């Protein structure tokens, strides 16, 4: 991987692995999401930022401030086959005092065609108290020199899916997967649950017949609260719809405290 | 990756990924085991064998025969750091009518030193019926041309850990992790639970304090039965001692054994 010519974006190529593919012999959405986080991490490293998945400056580290994912939106047209090379280009953009946005474009290395796209919203938070705060000007300047100043949107469209409000699923859920717990492989270098695990947990309540006859086209996931290593999660899904649409809810098995909410769109193979 | 000059072994280089590392910023034993299976799969592909994790010939496919892991043994001296390049060399060897053995050597691409080694025992079985068979002679000829004929052992030593008999853990277990279930990410392209998930499940019953103050040096795992997609597993560990542990994976219900193993840990 490497920063592009203008130094305002980063590219990397990946060869799809045998254990990374599903029943269709193509990469899973979790393999895609892992690769987006890998290229994001390599972009933060190439310009001197922290690499613990929080992209902090030395100023943020002194104040115990971290960047956290508030929302992830992924759209896949073609899942890469096992052995195929996929090229991912990523860039970051300031969104004023709200926070930052990281975008991705996935391409087939052989054909050069866009096979997927992704966007994510990040907010600034105190690591310890979990309190959010708007971006200060002194912090803003530190990351602005690594971002394109004119807008560069992976999802340009006037009324696009990446910015839609997601409602809260009402009981009773149509489908559910109960008692999900993270194991050590689900944790990162800081012992926090990897954001990709929550995508997996959301998809666990999708019936196997949907997975067997459809392909996941869009996934929009909102992150409300972090699941701790010793927490237990319930995954809930209700059909909202040729295409199939679902409404999702991840909450703690006990008190029913919401950790995530999202939507998925599937297309018949 | 590519077959070596004599065509009897395969090499591949891997750059350690951010999500592949643990709290020490080095690769987990599950990341290592995934890379061993990846290079094994690429060696099977380069010589025309089956794509799935079964390395079958067209003759085995007609008789619904597959190669299955009976035992996995891994020894790590240094876990590669995030961003480091690790080179893995793998080869297969016939063991007469018992089955085959796949070996691995892990090296630091910068220093060239051996940072780890692995060995695995494979047996032939019917995929539907699950019955073992002692290699049909015609099958032997098909894979022998891809194996070194003289012995090439990753664990040469005469009384080494890779061939030790593992006993069955007796109740009550000292530690346990109950209600473990595989999710879709734990399955392979054929909807079977990946062998690396069982390594993860074994390690789940190791106390966090051991993981925090020690490094895993050796892991020997025996595979007795497959855990299905809708099965629920209990993970059991007892200290037998460096720290040594005895492990048992069994189904939560009837207590049917799926795996047994041992681990050896070194104080950091
Ligand atoms: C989400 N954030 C804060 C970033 O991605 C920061 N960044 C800009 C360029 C490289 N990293
Ligand atoms: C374990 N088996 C059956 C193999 O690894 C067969 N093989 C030899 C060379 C490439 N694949």
């Amino acid at each position: 991987g490497s920063l592009t010519e203008d130094g305002l974006s980063y590219k990397e190529k990946f060869v799809v692995r045998s254990y990374e593919v599903g029943s269709n012999k193509t990469a899973t959405v979790e393999t895609i999401a892992n690769l987006l986080q890998e290229v994001g991490c390599n972009h933060a490293q190439s310009v001197g930022f922290s690499t613990d998945g929080f992209a902090t400056t030395t100023t943020m580290r002194k104040l115990h401030l971290i960047w956290v994912t508030a929302r992830m939106h992924i759209e896949i047209y073609k899942y890469p086959a096992w052995g195929d090379v996929v090229e991912i280009e990523t860039w970051c953009q300031s969104e004023g005092r709200i926070g930052t946005r990281r975008d991705w474009i996935l391409k087939d290395s052989v054909t050069g065609e866009v096979t997927g796209r992704a966007t994510s919203k990040w907010v600034m938070m105190n690591q310890d108290t979990r309190r959010l705060q708007k971006v200060s000007d002194d912090v803003r300047d530190e990351y602005l020199v690594f971002c394109p100043q004119e807008p560069r949107l992976a999802f340009p469209e006037e009324n696009n899916r990446s910015l839609k409000k997601i409602p809260k699923l009402e009981d009773p859920a149509q489908y559910s997967m109960i008692g999900l717990k993270p194991r050590r492989a689900d944790l990162d270098m800081n012992q926090h649950v990897n954001n990709v695990t929550y995508i997996g947990w959301v998809l666990e309540s999708i019936p196997q017949e949907i997975v067997d006859t459809h392909e996941l086209q869009v996934i929009t996931l909102d992150y409300r609260r972090e699941c701790q290593q010793d927490d237990v999660v319930d995954s809930l899904t209700t059909t909202t719809s040729n295409d199939s649409q679902f409404l999702h809810l991840l909450r703690l098995s006990g008190d029913g405290q919401e950790i995530n909410r999202g939507t998925t769109l599937w297309r018949k193979k």
